[PDB]
């Protein structure tokens, strides 16, 4: 059994719906028991132009999983909630992101654990830290509580 944190994202359609029936999703494959959820928050878009708001939040799971059938498990979850891929990117229904899977480090073409950019975004560790304050990220070797930092853009749902 392995301890492995989700996260998810929504910013379009009804956000908090949607989350709510992903989580439900995930909770009901084989191998994939969630085991906490963070609060809900509104986070404005980074990375990218001006989009609509998305919620985020994280989850644990506990998994019998290796981490490329959780990937996949994540990615069908995705296709169960409509996510649209389009030639550019653009607001989703759905958007389900291994952050860390226990204390492993993977670098695969379709997969890379942690998430490469999970240490830099607050859309991420706020919601993290609600949940997994005392967990190694095992590249920083920093525990989330030393990684999280206040953001003004990131707000309770
Ligand atoms: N830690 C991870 N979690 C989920 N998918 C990952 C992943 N690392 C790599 N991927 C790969 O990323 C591919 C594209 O996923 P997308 O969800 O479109 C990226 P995104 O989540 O919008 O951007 P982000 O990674 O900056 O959050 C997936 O098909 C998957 O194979
Ligand atoms: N707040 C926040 N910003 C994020 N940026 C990304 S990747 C780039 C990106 C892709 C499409 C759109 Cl429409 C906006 C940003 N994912 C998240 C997320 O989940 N939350
Ligand atoms: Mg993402
Ligand atoms: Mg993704
Ligand atoms: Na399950
Ligand atoms: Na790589």
């Amino acid at each position: 059994m392995i301890q492995a944190y989700l996260g998810l994202g929504s910013n379009i359609g009804d956000r908090e719906s949607q989350l709510n029936d992903a989580i439900k999703i995930l909770n009901e494959y084989d191998g994939i028991s969630v085991s906490n959820i963070s609060p809900i928050y509104e986070t404005a878009p980074v990375g990218y132009t001006e989009q609509p708001n998305f919620l985020n939040l994280c989850v644990e799971i506990q998994t019998t999983l290796t981490v490329l059938q959780l990937l996949e498990c994540c990615l069908k979850t995705e296709e169960c909630l409509h996510r649209i891929r389009k030639e550019r990117w653009g607001p989703r229904t759905l958007d389900v992101d291994i952050l860390l899977y226990g204390e492993e480090m993977i670098d695969l073409p379709k997969l890379s654990v942690p998430h490469p950019r999970m240490n830099e975004r607050a859309f991420v560790l706020i919601p993290l830290n609600d949940i997994a304050a005392n967990v190694v990220e095992p590249r920083s070797k920093l525990k989330v509580k030393d990684l999280v930092f206040v953001d003004d853009s990131v707000k309770r749902y």
